[PDB]
């Protein structure tokens, strides 16, 4: 066993030492440590800055050795799977018309700006559905492909509360966690200025959003 990961309690947060590739859990963990609803047993002595439990749990689903890196939205999706704490309904064209979709969970894969985008094919006329947002409730965290530039506060569909960030090679990068309703970047036990672009999710709390 190699010694724990040692911890720092920031402004209410438990953030985790640099060391052995493990930024992708601290990004992981932070956005988890937003959200009231999610717990365990191993979560409860987490959030207290006794670790290891939980951050071992991390590797074991992800089937991850301690040392490697990973990859912190597909860990999200598997501690989350479980849970259903928002509603999003999409508006969706086709060749037959329009229809609605509605998606309730915790996780969801799209990306969060207010425009128009693709998502899925219509089984009866084959077109694939351009889609935009009507409504967007409760919590939850959007998982999406890097959003490598600054984005108007007024593109996201949601109010951001915070953001994972990746910086360098999908093989050779690194995370890091744009805290919005704190003001700062989260980088190990360590503080930086917001990086505000390179986000690779979008975390909402209490969303009730029409348009
Ligand atoms: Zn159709």
């Amino acid at each position: 066993s190699l010694p724990p990961f040692k911890t720092t309690n920031l402004n209410g947060k438990i953030i985790l030492k640099q060391g052995d590739n493990n930024c992708w859990i601290n990004a992981c963990c932070y956005q988890l440590q937003a959200f009231d609803f999610f717990n365990n047993e191993a979560w409860e002595k987490f959030k207290k800055g006794d670790v290891m439990d939980f951050v071992n749990l991390c590797y074991a689903a992800t089937t991850l050795a301690r040392g490697h890196s990973g990859d912190a939205e597909y860990l999200l999706e598997l501690m989350l799977n479980d849970y259903s704490t928002a509603k999003i309904v999409l508006a969706a064209k086709c060749g037959c018309g329009e229809k609605e979709i509605v998606l309730e969970r915790a996780v969801f894969k799209l990306t969060p700006l207010k425009e128009s985008f693709n998502y899925g094919v219509c089984g009866d006329c084959m077109q694939v559905n351009t889609c935009r947002f009507l409504s967007v409730e409760g919590s939850g965290v959007f998982v999406h492909d890097i959003l490598s530039k600054q984005t108007p506060e007024a593109m996201f569909v949601v109010k951001p509360v915070m953001h994972a960030v990746y910086t360098g090679t999908t093989q050779n990068g690194h995370y890091m966690v744009d805290d919005i309703e704190h003001g700062y970047c989260v980088d190990g036990m360590g503080i930086k200025p917001l990086k505000k672009r390179c986000y690779t999710s979008t975390l909402f709390i209490n969303a009730n959003v029409m348009t």
